């Protein structure tokens, strides 16, 4: 802090990918961190931005999610995880699922 910076940069947003209806892929990557190196990613997911937390923690930088509703909003944020403080969050991805009027296939 008084002398030296430490923390990896800011972290990119995901990439959403409305796999159907009901279901939901997010995509991150790693921010170019050449000192420190990330130990895990937190990412979070809720019906609204307001509402939000911890859906998946782990190393993986791939996640898909199911069981959503159509014709819903819904919002992702990823953090990078270092050993010397968390970073900062992601810009909030906002997304709607498609409205499910009829059948599906699947």
């Amino acid at each position: 802090g008084s002398s030296g910076s430490s923390g990896p940069d800011q972290c990119k947003p995901p990439q959403v990918t409305c796999r159907s209806a009901t279901c939901a892929q997010v995509n991150w990557e790693v921010p170019l961190s050449n000192g420190t190196d990330v130990t895990e990613y937190r990412l979070e997911w809720g019906g609204v931005e307001g509402s939000m937390q911890i859906c998946y923690c782990g190393p993986g930088l791939s996640y898909e999610i199911k069981g959503l509703s159509p014709a819903t909003t819904y919002y992702c944020r990823v953090q990078a995880l270092s050993v010397v403080g968390a970073g900062p969050f992601s810009e909030v991805v906002a997304c709607v699922t498609p409205p499910s009027s009829g059948p599906s296939s699947g």
